[PDB]
C-alpha cells in the first residue's frame, strides 16, 4: 500500500522549502521520503516493489525512543533532499541515491543512549565498535536490512557502482557523529581559506558531504520557531533519561543531560548554537551559497532563545 501512496498536491511545493516540518503528516512520511527519491532520484531510479519494502522495515528498525526515533530519520531525509534540489549538477546519482538512503538510515536502532555512555559502561556495542560507537552500528544495521531477500533496491546496478554507494552511504553514517564533524569544519575551513578545495578530489567531496550530513542531522535547529522549541522537548527527553540512568549509577551526570537543570536548557541552546550550529551551517554556505536559508533560520532561532534568556 505504500505503493499506492500519492502525495497530496497542495504539498509538492511545500516540501521544497528548506524549514519545511513533515511533523504533521506522520502517516505520510514513508511516501514522503518516497516522493523525494521519485523527484532527485527519478522513480525507475529502484524497482518500486523493494524500495517500499526496504523503507517499511527500516521503520521497523527504529525504536520508540524519544529523539533518535523514526520521525528524525525523515526530517533529516527532508533536508538531503532540500540540498540536493538546491544544487542538482553538483552531485552525481550514486552520491544523490545513496545520500538519501543513508539519512534515511543513519540512526538504525538507536537506544537513545551516548557514545560516551555506551563507551562508559562496556557496552556489548563498543566491544565491536570502539570509536564513533553507533555509528559503525548505523552503518550495521543499513547492509543488514538491504541484504534481506526483496530488499537489495542497488542489486540491479554494477558490484562496482554497489561498493561504491556502500563506501558513500558508510561514511556520510560515520559524518554524522557529531566528535568527528569538528575536525571536519575546521579543516574544510582552510581548503576555503587557501582555496585549495577541489571538487574534483574524491577526498575533499567527502569532507563536503560530511558537511551536509551534520546540517542535515543537526536542521531541527533550522524551522520556524514554533518546531524547533517543540523538538528542544524531544531532545532533553532522551538527554534526560541518559541522565537518569546515570543518577542510579551514582553519577551525576552532565548539565545538558540533568533534568534537574532545566532552567539552563535556554543557556546552552545559546551555547549549541554558538560552538556547533553556527559554524556548521557557516561553512556550509560558504562552500554551498544556495544553502544560505539553513543558516538564516538557525540565527532567526538563536535571536529567539535570546529572547527567552532576557525574557524579551
Ligand atoms: C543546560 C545545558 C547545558 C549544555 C548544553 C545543553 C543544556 N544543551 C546543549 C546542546 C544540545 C544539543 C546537542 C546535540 C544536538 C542538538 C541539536 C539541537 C539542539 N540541541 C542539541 N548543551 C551544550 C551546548 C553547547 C556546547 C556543549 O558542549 C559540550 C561538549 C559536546 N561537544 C563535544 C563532544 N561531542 C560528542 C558533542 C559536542 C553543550
Ligand atoms: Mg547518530
Ligand atoms: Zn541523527
Amino acid at each position: 500500500g505504500l505503493m499506492q501512496f500519492t502525495l497530496p498536491v497542495r504539498l509538492c511545493k511545500e516540501i521544497e522549502l528548506f524549514h519545511f516540518d513533515i511533523g504533521p503528516f506522520e502517516n505520510m512520511w514513508p511516501g514522503i521520503f518516497v516522493y523525494m527519491v521519485h523527484r532527485s532520484c527519478g522513480t525507475s531510479c529502484f524497482e518500486l516493489e523493494k524500495l517500499c519494502r526496504f523503507i517499511m522495515s527500516v521503520k521497523k528498525n527504529y525504536r520508540r525512543v524519544p529523539y533518535h526515533n523514526w520521525k528524525h530519520a525523515v526530517t533529516v531525509a527532508h533536508c538531503m533532499y532540500a540540498i540536493l534540489q538546491n544544487n542538482h549538477t553538483l552531485f552525481t546519482d550514486l552520491e544523490r541515491k545513496g545520500l538519501l538512503i543513508a539519512c534515511l538510515c543513519h540512526d538504525l536502532d538507536h537506544r537513545g543512549f551516548s557514545n560516551s555512555y555506551l563507551q562508559k559502561f562496556d557496552h556489548p556495542l563498543a566491544a565491536l565498535y570502539s570509536t564513533s560507537t553507533m555509528e559503525q552500528h548505523h552503518f550495521s544495521q543499513t547492509v543488514s536490512i538491504l541484504q534481506l531477500e526483496g530488499h537489495n533496491i542497488f542489486s540491479t546496478l554494477s558490484s562496482s557502482e554497489y561498493e561504491q554507494v556502500l563506501e558513500i552511504i558508510r561514511k556520510a553514517i560515520i559524518a554524522t557523529d557529531l566528535a568527528l564533524y569538528f575536525g571536519n569544519r575546521k579543516q574544510l575551513e582552510e581548503m576555503y581559506q587557501t582555496g585549495s578545495l577541489n571538487l574534483n578530489n574524491q577526498s575533499h567531496r567527502d569532507r563536503v558531504i560530511g558537511l551536509m550530513m551534520t546540517a542535515c542531522d543537526l536542521c531541527s535547529v533550522t524551522k520556524l520557531w514554533p518546531v524547533t522549541k517543540l523538538t528542544a522537548n524531544d531532545i532533553y527527553a532522551e538527554f534526560w533519561a541518559e541522565g537518569d540512568e546515570m543518577k542510579k549509577l551514582g553519577i551525576q551526570p552532565i548539565p545538558m543531560m540533568d533534568r534537574d537543570k532545566k532552567d539552563e536548557v535556554p543557556q546552552g541552546q545559546l551555547g549549541f548554537y554558538n560552538a556547533v550550529a553556527i559554524p556548521c551551517y557557516t561553512t556550509l554556505t560558504q562552500i554551498l551559497p544556495p544553502t544560505e536559508p539553513l543558516l538564516k533560520a538557525c540565527r532567526d532561532n538563536l535571536s529567539q532563545w535570546e529572547k527567552v534568556i532576557r525574557g524579551e
